């Protein structure tokens, strides 16, 4: 049971990958320690203030 | 000349620029040439996908 199935809120994205083919988020999630990778399509749709958070703090 | 004033709706953002303290899209509207200037605050709420979009093709 991982990433976005686990069913705890999305608290911020720490990082980035492509490396796979497809681009993934390493997610932070509510009150867990334990980070996941999840598919960018599926947070760009679940929780899109949360992918911008990410990529805003990586422009400067 | 007004941005989202246009009632258009955002194609593409052609780029960002934090060059006035906040940070702005330059943003292209379908069916017209005349780019305009937004805030990213304002396009995050207004049209997510779109500022991913750009965020992802910028991250290559």
């Amino acid at each position: 049971a991982r990433g976005f199935e686990r069913g705890l809120e999305p608290e911020k994205i720490i990082g980035a990958t492509d490396s796979c083919g497809d681009l993934m988020f390493l997610m932070k999630w509510k009150d867990t320690d334990e980070a996941d990778l999840v598919l960018a399509k599926e947070a760009n749709v679940k929780c899109p203030q949360i992918v911008i958070a990410f990529y805003e703090e990586r422009l400067t």
